[PDB]
DNA sequence: GGATCATGTAACTGGC
């Protein structure tokens, strides 16, 4: 895991500036290492004199050179995917949800994003050996469609105890794109505390096309909504984590997602989900860096999210 | 409930900068935690250096950080859930129309989504143990078929008094999509000094389809049906009403409801209601986050929506 | 290859000031017989009377003055191309992708700027004689899209041996805009030693957009990325490597690339990437000094960027 | 013993 940034007193910073580092919003060394000198800078208190030492003695802890392809490959191999909840799913993204990169579902209504969203928070605390990410999970929720009673209804199918789960999922609303980035912030806190090993958003930018209206605003709505996304990476290089997103779509004027250039950059692996018939759904790769564009075909069961009994 | 917004003077606002907001069209601290800070600058005479302070001083009031899975299933658990009318409806909702969410019936004509509409303004006055919702009704009515007999007739089935049930049922009539957006703004006002347990919007998109129409109008009118949808979802989240929506159907060229993907992802509860047979229809859930998609029958009887008297 | 700047020792330049350029990021006496005066006073103890002599020592070993267009040609004729994996490409490239100018290839998401800068990766390690650059790759990412599955998938495609080539690929991330060009200077230090061909920068705008975020900040993020551009352009003049660096485009309010003119002029080749069908791109040649503006019609396939197999 | 001037980018539906 990721060293708190008190390890850094531990090394010629007194603690009025750590103190003044985690009011920013830094609780470990790996966020002060990745921050750039101009955001330490910008801190009411952190001279100039001080962000060059700061940054300098995080960077001693660690590792920002280069490296063989061969370490890094090695070491990718070990990480963790969380599983889908269907045996289809995870042979189309071979094993399951990465973490440390930005996952992200779009598609029509109904077409089970939230639902989706709603085993991975729970799949997400089975045993490695299980297929899980051994972590708790975190919700963050614009349309107040977090329904817990869909949480059970899966943990109880893979013999989890509904109460843990329920104690193992932090989950918070957000009601406008500030209260949103807003919670990332106190996300980072906790995530320190704790271990988790999965955050969603759902919807990543459902908020974005209301808060921002006149045709003068797109410009900083995408802007606003690049620091956002940008969070995000930050929480999945420090901690580790899986960040899963949920966009939404609309109509080519056939269905094609919300958001921009800005989010299709941003987003590593981006699944296409439509409906098939009945409870059978189609998930499609729309875009990732190792995965072939195929399809799948899950479905929506009283238990969550599992393949199509046919 | 939630605090109105002149709870704020006791904390460090003069009055002149609340009475700024409740001009723009907040009425209770819930209302001005939840809105961005973009929208405060956006007011005649609020500076920055005063949203800034009346955001962090309403934020003190109102919980906006995490919390645990397990508060928030426990408090979920004593939602309140309106009845329909209909035993067969209600096992299929599983209680009953929620609170705190937008509801979505739409049809062909005459299956009945008025009628639902009417049978919902008086149930939802019933006593909680009636399963009713115990408050007042709110009935914005965009094609002047809201027909107060049909009220009494399903007012005097429940054994309530006909004339207080037509005396807590605020209705307005709305003539092209601006008045509708204005009425939400006075809804606000009204559900502050009185408790209103439901909110009918008859039908929600009726009046978007010729107010816009050049095709180089359908992008201007989707965006404002989105804001129109937002606020529907800030009456419910500050005020805990349950909000019902109507829309209607279009032929695919069986049925399709108009709208648009704005209001099928805005929708929490999606119910498709086709005639069966003779005055019995067949209301089918098209989207939820929490109900299998199953279908009921119901009827329309004189005395309004019931069970298929068979 | 480039002369080491310990050959400057035996011309009258003591350890202690050579030392002192290697700490500044001067390996090599081309390095140094192309910085200019201004930038050898502004190290610590390189004084006026030292890097007039510096310079007029490094300039009797590297050739500055003129010549004629004929010994150019002629030495031109002679550059190293590297093959793309797609015939289809390199007949547009004329040969493949040229050595010592900077390459850049924009595009919408999943239009492969990743996957052709990942066989890129590994044909540069093929022999000459079969397109290739013989030569390590250098791979800075900005986004953690490095999949060395994938580099694998297209050794063996051509036989080589997946072991060397995740061993002569030297792979970092850039976390920030100051991390970026933070590597360049490291990567002077790993080019002399063994012999680069090729040096990926993926993506090289990515992290402008969000470290520069006010509007006052643009003018400063410009000039941020003409250093950088610049620390390019010198390994591509001392080393002789190819230097490709990935963007990403914008709408225009129909796709253009972000960095603006400054990334435009510094550039010496773009490709504009597109969808066309399946898993079938095209290539087309946005600026050059000798190409026509022509389009091509390459593929993704599993082994890498190839032909489309039709 | 004794004063003086100059530049630089960025998305979005609708029957017979
Ligand atoms: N308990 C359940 N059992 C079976 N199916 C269910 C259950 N709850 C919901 N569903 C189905 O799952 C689907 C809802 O998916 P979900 O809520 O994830 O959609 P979404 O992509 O978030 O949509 P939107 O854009 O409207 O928010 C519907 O088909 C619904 O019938
Ligand atoms: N008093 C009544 N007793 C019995 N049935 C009635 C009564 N009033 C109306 N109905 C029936 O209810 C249906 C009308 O439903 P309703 O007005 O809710 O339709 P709707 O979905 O709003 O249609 P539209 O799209 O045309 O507005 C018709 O079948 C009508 O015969
Ligand atoms: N192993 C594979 N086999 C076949 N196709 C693949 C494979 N891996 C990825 N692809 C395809 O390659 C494309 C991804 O390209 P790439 O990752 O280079 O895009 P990009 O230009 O870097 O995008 P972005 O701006 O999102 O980073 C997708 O169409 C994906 O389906
Ligand atoms: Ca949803
Ligand atoms: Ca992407
Ligand atoms: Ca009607
Ligand atoms: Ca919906
Ligand atoms: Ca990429
Ligand atoms: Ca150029």
């Amino acid at each position: 895991g990721p060293q708190p940034i008190s390890r850094l007193e531990q090394c010629g910073i007194n603690a009025n500036d750590v103190k003044k580092l985690e009011e920013a919003g830094f609780h470990t060394v790996e966020a002060v290492a990745y921050a750039p000198k101009k955001e330490l800078i910008n801190i009411k208190g952190i001279s100039e004199a001080k962000a060059d030492k700061i940054l300098a003695e995080a960077a001693k802890l660690v590792p920002m050179g280069f490296t063989t392809a061969t370490e890094f490959h090695q070491r990718r191999s070990e990480i963790i995917q969380i599983t889908t909840g269907s045996k289809e799913l995870d042979k189309l993204l071979q094993g399951g949800i990465e973490t440390g990169s930005i996952t992200e579902m779009f598609g029509e209504f109904r077409t089970g994003k939230t639902q989706i969203c709603h085993t991975l928070a729970v799949t997400c605390q089975l045993p490695i050996d299980r297929g899980g990410g051994e972590g708790k999970a975190m919700y963050i929720d614009t349309e107040g469609t977090f329904r817990p009673e869909r949480l059970l209804a899966v943990a109880e199918r893979y013999g989890l105890s509904g109460s843990d789960v329920l104690d193992n999922v932090a989950y918070a609303r957000a009601f406008n794109t500030d209260h949103q980035t807003q919670l990332l912030y106190q996300a980072s806190a906790m995530m320190v505390e704790s271990r988790y090993a999965l955050l969603i958003v759902d919807s990543a930018t459902a908020l974005y096309r209301t808060d921002y209206s006149g045709r003068g605003e797109l410009s900083a709505r995408q802007m606003h909504l690049a620091r956002f996304l940008r969070m995000l990476l930050r929480l999945a290089d420090e901690f580790g984590v899986a960040v899963v997103i949920t966009n939404q779509v609309v109509a080519q004027v056939p269905k094609k997602p919300i958001g921009g250039n800005i989010i299709a950059h941003a987003s590593t692996t981006r699944l296409y989900l439509r409906k098939g018939r009945g409870e059978t759904r189609i998930c499609k790769i729309y875009d990732s860096p190792c995965l072939p564009e195929a399809e799948a075909m899950f479905a929506i069961n009283a238990d969550g999210v599992g393949d199509a009994k046919d």
